[PDB]
């Protein structure tokens, strides 16, 4: 893995549930068939949406717990554990929404300006979750359904893994800048959504916060503001993203727009954390949503990222690990393209994501952004789970393996694996101070036979005069590997003689001895 490391002791396989209600899609006693075979290939618990509009419909308080509960009896039925969302979020109107359930309509009722929803640049209103801004809302509605569903999933603490919140549409910490009404669907750039007539006075009132008047904000960003009514988002969001973007007025736009994603971060954290840690001490997580169209854009950098919120992700990260939140990221199984008309990136965008979380300290999980059908999107996502640290992938969605037994068994085979710690033991190598070894092997886990990035590093054992190292390996599965010598410099010096193998490797601790 990257920099001399080996694949994420903690490594987990999940995967999701149907959109719909089991009852919908199949019956509970399948259900739990289907939850064995699952945990036969390597899935070690199942995610699921619990809907706001299922759960607290009828009004205020009126809750109804009795679906969670229900599937988590045969969750504990089949010997699997689950991973719950809370999902304030509305289920239909998205990619692969095989569904309908709006949050609750009475919500709506609870405020008489526009402070509840999104309004994008066009004026096209976005209603399928609430707006961060409105946090008032947001504390008294997710701290009374975090704490109600904590209370009524006590008795099943035992089948919980883990637990999601929503940070926004389709349960990802963003704006909804991407909807075919507003005319944003990929791979088009996204809109900006803040114009409510609430969202303008909040960027208002915190320029006004930071500069203090009027004449020390047209003393900021070099401007001629006669009024205060004047401080206003961009009117022309195209402009902004070609070069507005680099202006003062631009820089603090921008750190107002993400800053309100960092603050509910915060905010849900917080609540989450009072609401959970007590009862079951689980982690608890969200997702940062895969903007990887209009990426590598030349007239329009990043034109899709930035109005989904996502301006600095090394900032954005800050927040998730002040909430002491684990993230998601998806997209896994996709490749750079770069070229026009898409700009898509996905492969690069994951790469320094990982790279931001790992150095943070951040627990960092995956997804695949669409269904898989073909074993090499399989092995894309096992080059960057077990080679960029990944604690977990999270597959999309149930029904894509659960009806097939040849795609379930790839999945099984590459990613339904165990971890388990070898030692790796090489004696008789040829090296000359400065000179420092490596193993690579044909598996994801073992760096797929790169020698530059991907490769294990091995130590020098003075005791026993030899290299060796404590390597994370897949259990029971087959490998081949080879040993190599690296020069000071960084370039290969040479390589061990044979090829080695383990046939399969052990699921208990042991150690391979081999020597050059
Ligand atoms: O709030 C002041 C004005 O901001 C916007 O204008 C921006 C424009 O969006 C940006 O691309 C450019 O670089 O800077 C100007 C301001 O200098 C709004 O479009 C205006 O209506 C506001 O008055
Ligand atoms: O079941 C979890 C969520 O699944 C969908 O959202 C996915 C989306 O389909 C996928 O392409 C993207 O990469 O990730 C998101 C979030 O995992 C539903 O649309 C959501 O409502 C569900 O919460
Ligand atoms: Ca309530």
């Amino acid at each position: 893995a990257v920099n001399g490391k080996g694949m994420n002791p903690d490594y987990k396989a999940y995967l999701m549930a149907p959109l719909k209600k089991i009852p919908e899609v199949t019956n509970w006693e399948t259900f739990e068939n289907d939850l064995r075979w699952a945990k036969q290939n390597g899935f070690y618990a199942i995610t699921v949406d619990f809907w706001w509009g299922d759960m607290e419909k009828n009004g205020d308080q009126q809750f109804d717990f009795s679906y969670a509960q229900r599937f988590a009896q045969s969750v504990k039925n089949a010997g699997m554990k689950m991973i719950p969302i809370i999902s304030t979020h509305q289920c239909g109107g998205n990619v692969g929404d095989d569904c309908n359930v709006p949050i609750p309509s009475w919500v709506w009722n609870q405020k008489s300006d526009d402070s509840l929803y999104f309004k994008s640049e066009t004026g096209t209103v976005n209603k399928e979750t609430l707006n961060p801004l409105a946090s008032d809302v947001i504390r008294k509605e997710y701290g009374e359904l975090y704490t109600a569903f904590a209370a009524a999933m006590k008795p099943y603490k035992d089948v919980i893994a883990k637990i999601y919140l929503s940070g926004g549409p389709a349960g990802e910490l963003r704006y909804p800048s991407y909807t075919t009404s507003d005319g944003t669907g990929y791979p088009s750039r996204g809109k900006f959504q803040a114009y409510t007539e609430f969202a303008k006075s909040k960027f208002r009132l915190w320029v006004l916060n930071k500069y203090g008047s009027l004449n020390e904000v047209n003393k900021a960003w070099g401007t001629k503001l006669i009024s205060e009514l004047a401080i206003l988002p961009p009117s022309d969001g195209e402009q902004f993203l070609m070069n507005g973007y680099l202006s003062m007025y631009g820089k603090d736009y921008l750190e107002w727009y993400q800053g309100i994603l960092e603050n509910h971060t915060k905010l849900i954290g917080e609540l989450a954390h009072n609401a959970f840690d007590t009862t079951f001490q689980v982690p608890i997580g969200a997702k940062i949503a895969g903007v990887h169209w209009q990426y590598n854009n030349p007239t329009i950098p990043h034109g899709a990222e930035k109005p989904a919120g996502y301006n600095d992700y090394s900032h954005l990260l800050d927040a998730f690990k002040s909430a002491k939140l684990d993230v998601t990221f998806t997209c896994l199984e996709m490749t750079d393209k770069g070229s026009y008309p898409e700009y898509s990136m996905p492969k690069t965008l994951v790469q320094n994501i990982a790279t931001l979380a790992n150095e943070k300290g951040i627990v960092l999980n995956g997804e695949n952004a669409l269904s898989i059908g073909n074993e090499e999107e399989y092995k894309r996502v096992a080059e960057m789970a077990f080679n960029y640290n990944f604690a977990g992938f999270t597959l999309l969605r149930y029904q894509d393996v659960m009806y097939n037994n040849s795609l379930m068994g790839k999945f099984k085979d590459l990613l339904g694996v165990t971890p388990v710690m070898q030692t790796i033991v090489v004696k008789n190598v040829p090296t000359t101070i400065g000179d420092t070894v490596y193993i690579t092997g044909n598996r994801a886990e073992l760096g797929s036979w790169d020698t530059k990035q991907y490769p294990i590093q091995l130590y020098y054992d003075s005791h026993s005069n030899d290299w060796r190292g404590n390597v994370v390996l897949p259990a029971e599965r087959n490998i081949e590997f080879k040993a190599f010598i690296k020069s000071k410099d960084g370039t290969v010096k040479s390589w061990q003689t044979i090829q080695q193998s383990w046939n399969p490797v052990p699921l208990k601790t042991t150690s391979h001895t081999s020597s050059w």
